[PDB]
């Protein structure tokens, strides 16, 4: 193989640097170019008393497998020293930095795929820098015409239809074109990024009960039941609209490769309760391969090596998996 | 001390008369009062192939014990014979009657709880009476201030802050006041019909990630933040605003006698993808208890013989455990 692949630790005051230096104490596979500031990992890695050392990054030497206790360096300093846990709104630019380094490496092909640590949007949009999430980060970056949030698990996998947005804004945004765009990517991506032959897809409503006709919302109607048809006309294997309180039951679950919730809180809490924080954040239909966790910067974790790299090694494994499959 | 509840078996075309005349196959040391057609319950009995007698409902003789084979029946026509899996706009009104006669009977202690079997408000409203939930319509029967909609487990409550309105609503409908109300009556029925002293409660927010800091969303900061530091203040265990996904994990839920979500959706998928079916149905804040099962008519196992009585016997043994909780 000979792959490379682009990891950044997101917040420089959360424990994401931590975690990459934690994740870089085994060989890998892959390189792995850490993007990110060169002395922020060091100091982490001294105070977790965990040795490190870093080789400089170049698109010309050809790709090498990652020795344990290493990383490769894609060079990107803070503004400002960065205190274990102590976020500022200083180093918000340098955030943003290394994801668009990152993505931009990814979208030249000099990287196979783009495993992403934890940020936080609080800092960035306080540091006057519009930001939503990676997710739409890189959907905007590449400008690619949709891309789709899935969580998935080793037992199940939720896609959304919306992301990180006010409850208050979920109804407007749901609309036939969306909709469309998403249930498209989805089962794309679950047949070539997965290998489902004939991926089916559980599909929630918008309102409980999937509107129950009219009764509790018109959506379904206007939206949801009228997309889902004509999509079922193509082949595609659509369940739903679905009351949400009862397609996340074993009974449908156990006959489905993928469950499609119309926003976040609506498929997300059944998966965090049987996931046991090792979830992964996909992001399918962008032009490269993304994964990423899906906790927070654990600030209050940073410098003590509390943090658990559970997710970010399942993340890694997961974008090298979906490499393989080329 | 034989006290009396009521039963409203729900759409007659339904599994609800199914499921009553299953649950009558064993003796229970409550009076089970049924508010329903008779020859409707005596014929699904047939077609069941199990035995039913049914013994006249008479609130001038104590209450007793209803023996197994039975039902005490509190007589309500239908307007229309009863077809299994037919709906029939002409048994509208019939429903609603029950419901009437059986939150009356509640109200004036002629019954000690109220169990509700399945309805259907399509053929409800169709029958030109406006119908939401029996949520709702005990509530404004009862001229109560509010209720509120509870899905419990034995290892999981999951009370509501909004029923069943569209995602559209819910926002707005969140306010300083009907969070007071809410958490008010949860608080108070978790220790006066659930016999626990100090409720612990798990609050959700109302945006993902509870609004993160007010940066997905103002509601946690402007309202619900606000509303529970108040109530902590009185001593109340008020654990949130936090976000859906990450509260609904053992490590939060051991710690916790229920979970408020701020809207439907939030809070039932979990409950009901751990609640192995067995899950019931409670309303809190009315003048009396009332319990009830989580399903739907399920009008295509109407009298076919393989309606699930679980979640009626749980919700059964609920209100007789209120009953007594609440003497
Ligand atoms: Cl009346
Ligand atoms: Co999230
Ligand atoms: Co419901």
């Amino acid at each position: 193989s000979a792959q490379r692949v682009v990891i950044t630790p997101g917040e420089p005051a959360g424990s994401g640097p931590d975690l990459v230096v934690q994740l870089a104490q085994r060989a890998w596979p892959i390189e792995l170019v850490v993007c990110a500031d060169g002395a922020l990992l060091t100091e982490r890695a001294a105070m977790l008393g965990l040795p490190l050392s870093l080789l400089p990054y170049s698109p010309d030497v050809p790709a090498a497998p990652q020795p344990a206790g290493t990383l490769t360096l894609l060079p990107v300093s803070l503004r400002a020293p960065a205190i274990s846990g102590q976020l500022t709104v200083e180093n918000g630019p340098y955030v943003v930095e290394t994801l668009a380094r990152a993505c931009d490496g990814c979208l030249n092909g000099e990287f196979a795929a783009l495993i992403t640590g934890p940020v936080h949007k609080g800092v960035i949009n306080d540091a006057g820098i519009s930001f939503t999430g990676h997710t739409e980060f890189f959907e905007e970056r590449s400008q690619a015409k949709k891309v789709v949030m899935m969580l998935a698990t080793e037992e199940l996998r939720v896609a959304l239809a919306t992301t990180h947005l006010p409850l208050r804004a979920i109804a407007d945004a749901i609309t036939p074109a969306l909709l469309h765009e998403v249930i498209a990517i989805l089962h794309h991506d679950l047949r070539t990024k997965f290998g489902i032959a004939e991926p089916r897809i559980l599909v929630c409503g918008l309102n409980p009960h999937a509107g129950e006709g009219g009764h509790m919302g018109t959506e379904e109607i206007d939206t949801i039941i009228p997309v889902l048809d004509e999509l079922r006309a193509q082949g595609m294997k659509l369940n739903g609209p679905l009351p949400a309180d009862t397609l996340f039951q074993p009974k449908y679950l156990d006959n489905a490769d993928a469950v499609l919730a119309m926003y976040h809180d609506q498929g997300l809490p059944v998966l965090k309760y049987q996931g046991f924080g090792r979830g992964v954040n996909i992001t399918l239909g962008l032009p490269f391969i993304r994964t990423s966790v899906d906790h927070g910067t654990a600030l209050e974790l940073a410098g003590r090596g509390k943090a658990d790299v559970g997710s970010f090694i399942t993340a890694l494994n997961l974008a090298i998996k979906m490499i393989v499959n080329t």
